[PDB]
Protein backbone atom coordinates (compact mmCIF):
# COMPACT_ATOMS: atom_id res chain seq x y z
CA UNK A 1 0.00 0.00 0.00
CA UNK A 2 0.83 3.79 -0.26
CA UNK A 3 3.82 4.57 2.01
CA UNK A 4 5.09 8.06 2.89
CA UNK A 5 8.66 8.49 4.28
CA UNK A 6 9.09 11.58 6.47
CA UNK A 7 12.66 12.78 7.02
CA UNK A 8 13.64 13.49 10.61
CA UNK A 9 16.04 16.43 11.07
CA UNK A 10 19.41 15.62 12.76
CA UNK A 11 18.65 18.51 15.21
CA UNK A 12 15.39 16.81 16.41
CA UNK A 13 15.35 14.86 19.73
CA UNK A 14 13.57 11.98 17.87
CA UNK A 15 16.35 11.53 15.27
CA UNK A 16 18.95 11.82 18.12
CA UNK A 17 17.12 9.17 20.25
CA UNK A 18 17.04 6.67 17.33
CA UNK A 19 20.76 7.23 16.52
CA UNK A 20 21.70 6.94 20.25
CA UNK A 21 19.89 3.52 20.51
CA UNK A 22 21.47 2.44 17.26
CA UNK A 23 25.07 3.47 18.15
CA UNK A 24 25.04 2.47 21.84
CA UNK A 25 23.74 -1.13 21.26
CA UNK A 26 26.73 -2.08 18.98
CA UNK A 27 28.59 -5.15 20.44
CA UNK A 28 31.29 -7.65 19.20
CA UNK A 29 29.97 -10.72 17.32
CA UNK A 30 31.25 -14.35 17.62
CA UNK A 31 31.90 -14.51 13.81
CA UNK A 32 34.60 -11.78 14.18
CA UNK A 33 32.52 -9.58 11.87
CA UNK A 34 32.09 -12.08 9.00
CA UNK A 35 28.31 -11.51 8.50
CA UNK A 36 27.95 -7.74 9.10
CA UNK A 37 31.50 -6.41 8.76
CA UNK A 38 34.21 -4.92 10.99
CA UNK A 39 33.25 -1.61 12.66
CA UNK A 40 32.77 -0.02 16.09
CA UNK A 41 30.52 2.87 14.87
CA UNK A 42 27.97 3.72 12.14
CA UNK A 43 27.76 6.79 9.92
CA UNK A 44 24.00 7.63 10.04
CA UNK A 45 22.99 9.14 6.66
CA UNK A 46 19.24 9.64 7.14
CA UNK A 47 16.44 8.52 9.54
CA UNK A 48 12.89 8.47 8.14
CA UNK A 49 9.51 7.77 9.75
CA UNK A 50 7.46 5.22 7.73
CA UNK A 51 3.78 6.19 7.31
CA UNK A 52 1.39 3.61 5.95
CA UNK A 53 -2.30 3.78 6.84
CA UNK A 54 -3.14 0.05 6.16
CA UNK A 55 -0.09 -1.25 8.06
CA UNK A 56 -0.90 1.03 11.03
CA UNK A 57 -4.57 -0.21 10.93
CA UNK A 58 -3.45 -3.92 10.95
CA UNK A 59 -0.87 -3.26 13.73
CA UNK A 60 -3.45 -1.39 15.97
CA UNK A 61 -6.10 -4.12 15.39
CA UNK A 62 -3.59 -6.80 16.52
CA UNK A 63 -2.50 -4.71 19.58
CA UNK A 64 -6.15 -4.79 20.83
CA UNK A 65 -6.35 -8.64 20.48
CA UNK A 66 -2.98 -9.01 22.29
CA UNK A 67 -4.08 -6.51 25.07
CA UNK A 68 -7.29 -8.65 25.59
CA UNK A 69 -5.13 -11.82 26.20
CA UNK A 70 -2.48 -10.03 28.24
CA UNK A 71 -4.31 -8.15 31.06
CA UNK A 72 -4.66 -5.00 28.85
CA UNK A 73 -0.90 -4.77 28.18
CA UNK A 74 0.62 -4.66 24.68
CA UNK A 75 4.14 -5.17 26.13
CA UNK A 76 5.52 -3.09 23.21
CA UNK A 77 9.33 -2.79 22.65
CA UNK A 78 11.36 -0.77 20.12
CA UNK A 79 13.61 -3.32 18.33
CA UNK A 80 15.93 -3.53 15.32
CA UNK A 81 15.31 -5.53 12.12
CA UNK A 82 17.85 -5.97 9.29
CA UNK A 83 16.72 -7.67 6.07
CA UNK A 84 17.22 -7.71 2.27
CA UNK A 85 13.39 -7.22 2.12
CA UNK A 86 13.16 -3.62 3.47
CA UNK A 87 11.21 -2.35 0.40
CA UNK A 88 8.49 -5.07 0.75
CA UNK A 89 8.28 -4.58 4.57
CA UNK A 90 7.64 -0.80 4.48
CA UNK A 91 4.98 -1.23 1.73
CA UNK A 92 3.27 -4.50 2.66
CA UNK A 93 4.31 -4.97 6.32
CA UNK A 94 6.08 -7.87 8.06
CA UNK A 95 4.77 -11.21 6.79
CA UNK A 96 5.24 -14.48 8.74
CA UNK A 97 4.95 -16.41 5.45
CA UNK A 98 8.51 -14.91 4.93
CA UNK A 99 9.62 -16.09 8.43
CA UNK A 100 13.25 -17.19 9.11
CA UNK A 101 12.86 -21.04 9.01
CA UNK A 102 16.52 -21.57 9.98
CA UNK A 103 15.99 -19.47 13.13
CA UNK A 104 16.98 -20.96 16.48
CA UNK A 105 13.30 -20.52 17.64
CA UNK A 106 11.71 -21.81 14.42
CA UNK A 107 9.83 -19.99 11.65
CA UNK A 108 9.23 -16.58 13.20
CA UNK A 109 10.19 -12.95 12.43
CA UNK A 110 13.34 -12.01 14.38
CA UNK A 111 14.26 -8.73 16.06
CA UNK A 112 17.30 -7.59 18.06
CA UNK A 113 17.90 -5.20 20.92
CA UNK A 114 21.50 -4.81 19.50
CA UNK A 115 21.64 -2.86 16.18
CA UNK A 116 24.89 -4.74 15.33
CA UNK A 117 23.02 -8.09 15.44
CA UNK A 118 20.41 -6.80 12.89
CA UNK A 119 23.28 -5.42 10.68
CA UNK A 120 24.35 -9.11 10.15
CA UNK A 121 21.06 -9.67 8.13
CA UNK A 122 20.88 -6.50 5.99
CA UNK A 123 22.34 -8.42 3.00
CA UNK A 124 20.82 -11.82 3.96
CA UNK A 125 21.24 -14.83 6.28
CA UNK A 126 24.88 -14.74 7.49
CA UNK A 127 25.35 -11.51 5.46
CA UNK A 128 24.62 -13.46 2.22
CA UNK A 129 27.09 -12.35 -0.49
CA UNK A 130 27.31 -8.78 0.91
CA UNK A 131 26.43 -5.50 -0.86
CA UNK A 132 25.01 -6.07 -4.42
CA UNK A 133 27.64 -3.81 -6.08
CA UNK A 134 30.92 -5.02 -4.49
CA UNK A 135 29.84 -8.46 -3.06
CA UNK A 136 31.42 -7.34 0.25
CA UNK A 137 29.84 -8.18 3.64
CA UNK A 138 32.08 -5.49 5.18
CA UNK A 139 31.39 -2.84 2.50
CA UNK A 140 32.10 0.67 3.90
CA UNK A 141 30.90 2.42 0.72
CA UNK A 142 27.35 1.15 0.19
CA UNK A 143 24.55 2.75 2.15
CA UNK A 144 22.77 0.10 4.20
CA UNK A 145 19.29 0.31 5.69
CA UNK A 146 17.70 -1.19 8.80
CA UNK A 147 14.45 -0.72 10.68
CA UNK A 148 13.81 0.34 14.29
CA UNK A 149 10.36 -1.20 14.91
CA UNK A 150 7.40 -1.05 17.30
CA UNK A 151 7.07 -4.75 18.32
CA UNK A 152 3.98 -6.00 20.21
CA UNK A 153 5.43 -8.78 22.42
CA UNK A 154 2.34 -9.38 24.57
CA UNK A 155 3.00 -12.37 26.84
CA UNK A 156 6.59 -13.55 26.09
CA UNK A 157 7.89 -17.08 26.40
CA UNK A 158 11.55 -16.94 27.56
CA UNK A 159 14.02 -19.52 26.25
CA UNK A 160 17.81 -19.95 26.60
CA UNK A 161 18.65 -22.48 23.84
CA UNK A 162 17.25 -23.70 20.48
CA UNK A 163 13.60 -24.83 20.43
CA UNK A 164 11.99 -24.79 16.99
CA UNK A 165 8.34 -23.73 16.93
CA UNK A 166 5.79 -22.55 14.31
CA UNK A 167 3.76 -20.29 16.61
CA UNK A 168 4.17 -18.84 20.10
CA UNK A 169 3.23 -21.32 22.93
CA UNK A 170 -0.48 -21.44 24.04
CA UNK A 171 -1.41 -18.23 25.90
CA UNK A 172 1.78 -16.46 24.60
CA UNK A 173 2.39 -13.86 21.83
CA UNK A 174 6.18 -13.97 21.41
CA UNK A 175 9.33 -15.94 22.18
CA UNK A 176 12.49 -14.35 23.67
CA UNK A 177 15.94 -15.90 23.40
CA UNK A 178 17.99 -14.60 26.36
CA UNK A 179 21.84 -14.49 26.48
CA UNK A 180 23.41 -16.90 29.03
CA UNK A 181 26.85 -18.38 30.02
CA UNK A 182 24.54 -19.81 25.74
CA UNK A 183 23.36 -17.04 23.33
CA UNK A 184 25.64 -14.02 22.89
CA UNK A 185 22.77 -11.53 22.25
CA UNK A 186 19.00 -11.40 22.97
CA UNK A 187 16.55 -12.34 20.11
CA UNK A 188 12.85 -11.36 20.00
CA UNK A 189 10.53 -13.58 17.92
CA UNK A 190 6.94 -12.92 16.69
CA UNK A 191 4.98 -15.42 14.60
CA UNK A 192 2.34 -12.94 13.24
CA UNK A 193 3.56 -10.12 10.99
CA UNK A 194 0.94 -7.67 12.26
CA UNK A 195 2.76 -7.68 15.68
CA UNK A 196 5.45 -5.35 14.25
CA UNK A 197 5.31 -1.86 12.69
CA UNK A 198 8.41 -0.65 10.72
CA UNK A 199 8.43 2.76 12.48
CA UNK A 200 11.92 4.06 11.47
CA UNK A 201 13.94 3.51 8.29
CA UNK A 202 17.66 4.22 9.04
CA UNK A 203 20.13 4.72 6.15
CA UNK A 204 23.72 4.28 7.26
CA UNK A 205 27.22 3.04 6.56
CA UNK A 206 29.32 0.91 8.88
CA UNK A 207 32.54 2.83 9.63
CA UNK A 208 35.98 1.44 8.79
CA UNK A 209 38.06 1.91 11.98
CA UNK A 210 40.87 4.50 11.47
C1 LIG B 1 14.06 -15.13 6.17
C2 LIG B 1 15.10 -14.63 5.21
C3 LIG B 1 15.11 -15.14 3.92
C4 LIG B 1 16.07 -14.67 3.00
N1 LIG B 1 16.10 -15.15 1.70
C5 LIG B 1 16.79 -14.39 0.64
C6 LIG B 1 17.24 -15.30 -0.50
N2 LIG B 1 16.11 -16.09 -1.02
C7 LIG B 1 15.21 -15.29 -1.86
C8 LIG B 1 15.38 -16.94 -0.04
C9 LIG B 1 16.08 -18.26 0.24
C10 LIG B 1 15.13 -16.14 1.23
N3 LIG B 1 17.01 -13.78 3.34
C11 LIG B 1 16.98 -13.29 4.58
C12 LIG B 1 16.04 -13.63 5.55
C13 LIG B 1 16.18 -13.07 6.92
C14 LIG B 1 16.05 -11.70 7.16
C15 LIG B 1 16.28 -11.16 8.42
C16 LIG B 1 16.63 -12.00 9.49
C17 LIG B 1 16.91 -11.46 10.83
N4 LIG B 1 17.25 -12.29 11.78
C18 LIG B 1 17.54 -11.80 13.02
C19 LIG B 1 17.88 -12.73 14.01
C20 LIG B 1 17.92 -14.21 13.72
O1 LIG B 1 18.68 -14.93 14.67
C21 LIG B 1 18.16 -12.25 15.29
C22 LIG B 1 18.11 -10.90 15.59
C23 LIG B 1 17.79 -9.98 14.61
C24 LIG B 1 17.51 -10.43 13.31
C25 LIG B 1 17.21 -9.48 12.23
O2 LIG B 1 17.17 -8.26 12.38
N5 LIG B 1 16.92 -10.06 11.02
C26 LIG B 1 16.71 -13.37 9.26
C27 LIG B 1 16.51 -13.89 7.99
ZN1 LIG C 1 29.47 -2.06 -1.66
Amino acid sequence: SMTILLDLAPEDKEYQSVEEEMQSTIREHRDGGNAGGIFNRYNVIRIQKVVNKKLRERFCHRQKEVSEENHNHHNERMLFHGSPFINAIIHKGFDERHAYIGGMFGAGIYFAENSSKSNQYVYGIGGGTGCPTHKDRSCYICHRQMLFCRVTLGKSFLQFSTIKMAHAPPGHHSVIGRPSVGLAYAEYVIYRGEQAYPEYLITYQIMKPE
